[PDB]
């Protein structure tokens, strides 16, 4: 309903490959691209994909306040939005994770009535989970900016994951082309010593930024971070992962109210699902092949799909259109403008496929692309009111479930 | 050296478009693909990219324990790894975020001496930050699985973001094709009432799973979650976001030790950097264009890049090879095996480009791809240290920083 749009997208952390297909598609479709990325291969890639790019990094300077820079970056984007253009902003990682100017620009554009969207990307924390072989679900995850962690005295949980961004320049972090002096690093180490003890592990993590490099996953004690040669390794792309120090016990009241007792008691609080977190101090070895695991594996020989399983049964024409809607922003905009008129223009759809697309309905799309068996709908009819998507994947964190 | 590998990748949350370029490239290059995705368009897309796919979802069944299913899913992948094949596992979102079988399979493969890697993807939490317009950095973020949150009595912080996954089946969540019965949801609501009060907002979040659908971003009070017509909207793809109830003050000792002085007038604890979190209750309106913002904008007219700014200055041949290494897993494997032989096979590189690639050094690559000015290297050489990457982007969360 008004000309002009702002879409902010991420590149991910590792050069080129961690960009999403949709982020690429918006970069190619844009009238104007504004980017801020440290990696030159990623910068070069972006410039091959759009003819009208501006490097936002040129608005930093020595002794020029970051906030003034962020104001300038956002204003450069919003000015093009105001002139009626489809503008794309590009930042490293996930563009809304530990980033100032993306949020500012989107809020401004939205407040003046323009279309404004952030697209998610792969963050440094996403990379951390992948490279350290941890899951934030087990046993929960606290994530802070290191200076904020200190200044606001943010609480830690010794029973959960802790991730600290921006450990490489605690306190004042004035822009400087020839680098930070992390002269207040000891204030962070002090806090870590108070919370965890001098012998507790801290993992220095740096995701590889090129496809070929290995990640830095260096474990140190809190005490070792005081050594000058170790402290010097922590720079502007360093993140700290602090593993839990202990395992939290279960709450008897909740166990009862959730009916997890079979007139009997749960797994011991250290009776872990394989694999254990390898960074956790004094982590005991967990057996991957218990008798129950071996029995489950034995059943694979006799396995067939359950009668309620819904095999995919689609067509080239339908997969092509669903792919086009995900990868062509213009096609998506058109479809959202008028489901019918779009659905009518698509070649080679069956009547069901056309109808489902026209209708705007997840269930219709599912039926069009999956063979739904009688035993599923008979069970969905005999119990309840109407059928929908069910049978969800689900992480088990507590041993009982 | 040992034959066989396992790479586990994500699809992201929204159909197709949230898969990474590298996830796609590994799916295409794999000898065998094992996938577990709910979205049929994503399943169809995967099947068009590799000829040898297996749907892991078929190993679920009614009243069959999920742990047994996960054991089976892992074992199917690891069997093909032990046979010396390049195997790819595909799960929704980020394949290591709230997922059991990926971690099991990788840990087994790795313990038996096979190459094993997880590639990150876009999670439902990444989607949540983007759709709710929040930054986990401001003012920190706590993330839990809902049943674990309750059973282990995990702490909340009323001053930070809280994100809860799997709110649609609190407690026993046995597999059922016709869906969960969320009859213990009240146990979660009681906990939220105790921690936050009955009138505090909870945001029911469901990311759009078709490119065209819109996100669900519905704000309710904790009390409203007890209404049957509201509680029934919560399902298997629901996540809750609970915004902070208050702003935390600064610590005077830390202010001093970090030298964020003088006078005793740091920014007030509610003096926010624009924009404010719109979900936070009684959030005061923040001014986007303060006098200093207007002055910064006035300087745009006379702006030129500083002396130390490094323009990109590369070639078609160099951007091509760097792109190939990011997008072609075979090409990358060759390059890592022998930098020199790979770099000498590459057509049309200049001597420096060739040389930088032979070395495998971030800094050599940067010099080959950017024009480094004298002002920058004269500053590095005056220090007595070789130049490296500096001038990092940095989020400002504490308002005192940025005022200095
Ligand atoms: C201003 S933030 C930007 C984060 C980015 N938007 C993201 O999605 O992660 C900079 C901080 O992110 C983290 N970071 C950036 N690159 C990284 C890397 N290669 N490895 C580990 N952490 C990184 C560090 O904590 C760094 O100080
Ligand atoms: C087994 S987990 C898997 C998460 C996935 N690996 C990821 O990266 O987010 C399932 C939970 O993820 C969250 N989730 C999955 N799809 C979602 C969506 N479309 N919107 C919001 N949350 C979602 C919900 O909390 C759901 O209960």
């Amino acid at each position: 309903t008004k000309a002009g749009s702002l879409t902010i997208v991420g590149t991910g952390i590792e050069s080129i490959g961690q960009m999403t297909l949709q982020a690429l598609s918006y970069i190619e479709a844009a009238a104007k691209v504004f980017y801020c990325v440290i990696d030159p291969a990623t910068e070069a890639f972006i410039l091959t994909k759009n003819k009208n790019c501006v490097d936002l990094y040129q608005y930093y300077d020595n002794g020029k306040s970051r906030l003034n820079t962020y104001t300038q970056m956002s204003e450069l984007m919003v000015r093009e939005v105001r002139k009626g253009l489809d503008v794309v902003g590009v930042f490293a990682g996930h563009p809304g994770v530990f980033v100032n100017p993306s949020h500012r620009a989107l809020a401004i554009a939205k407040s003046e009535g323009y279309r404004a969207r952030m697209l998610p990307g792969v963050s440094a924390e996403d990379c951390l989970f992948a490279d350290l072989c941890i899951d934030p679900s087990n046993p929960g995850c606290l994530t802070y900016e290191a200076s904020d962690f200190l200044i606001r005295d943010r609480p830690v949980s010794i029973h959960s994951h802790l991730v600290l961004f921006q450990v490489g320049c605690v306190g004042i972090a004035d822009f400087n082309f020839t680098g930070f002096d992390n002269n207040k690093f000891g204030v962070l180490v002090d806090r870590l010593e108070q919370e965890y003890g001098a012998e507790h592990p801290v993992v220095h993590y740096i995701a590889a930024m090129m496809p070929h490099q290995d990640p830095v996953t260096d474990k140190y004690t809190v005490a070792q971070l005081r050594e000058p040669e170790i402290a010097k390794r922590v720079g502007g792309v360093s993140t700290f992962y602090i593993p839990p120090k202990a395992r939290k016990a279960s709450n008897l009241d909740i166990i009862r109210r959730l009916e997890l007792l079979p007139a009997g008691q749960v797994p011991d609080k250290k009776a872990r699902i394989y694999p254990a977190n390898q960074w956790e101090p004094d982590v005991p070895e967990v057996e991957p092949y218990r008798p129950s695991d071996q029995a489950a594996i034995a059943q694979l020989a006799d396995h067939a799909p359950p009668e309620q399983y819904q095999p995919l049964a689609t067509s080239k024409a339908m997969s092509d259109v669903m792919t086009k809607l995900a990868l062509d922003p213009k096609a998506l905009a058109d479809y959202k403008a008028d489901h019918r008129a779009f659905a009518q223009s698509v070649p080679d759809l069956t009547p069901q496929e056309r109808a489902a697309l026209e209708l705007g309905d997840s269930w219709a799309i599912r039926c069009a692309m999956k063979n739904m068996p009688s035993s599923l709908l008979d069970a969905a009819r005999e119990s309840g009111e109407e059928a929908s998507q069910n049978g969800f994947p689900w992480v088990i964190v507590v041993g009982v479930i």
